[PDB]
């Protein structure tokens, strides 16, 4: 699909979410934002995006922390990362309490502070 010339970026996103702590360490966030700016990054936000919906709330986690390493970098426009990510974060936010909904209700109350 609009996708499938993604296949860096979709490398890139199943490193990421991979691993047993919901917490990317420091130099996986590197890792990533390094690689993020040499790849499509617009890509890359629509894969993290489609990794929080079916998965473990491990895999949600880790993503939601890559989706905030990327908002934290100038490599798109903070009002373009608010855009595409809004209705998700907002779906999450709306959840049961607990560790996703905290976490994605926190990355989308500061990307709407900065715009």
């Amino acid at each position: 699909m609009t996708l499938s010339d993604c296949q860096q970026e979709l490398s890139l996103v199943q490193t990421v979410t991979r691993g047993s702590r919901a917490f990317l360490s420091r130099e996986e966030a590197q890792h990533f934002v390094k690689e993020c700016g040499l790849l499509n990054c617009e890509a890359v936000l629509e894969l993290l995006i489609c990794h929080l919906g079916g998965t473990s709330e491990c895999v949600q986690m880790r993503a939601l922390g890559a989706v905030a390493s990327l908002g934290c970098t100038d490599l798109l426009p903070q009002e373009h990362i608010l855009l595409l990510t809004r209705p998700r974060l907002q779906e999450l936010s709306a959840g049961s309490p607990g560790p996703v909904t905290n976490k994605a209700t926190k990355i989308l109350r500061h990307f709407e502070a900065s715009c």
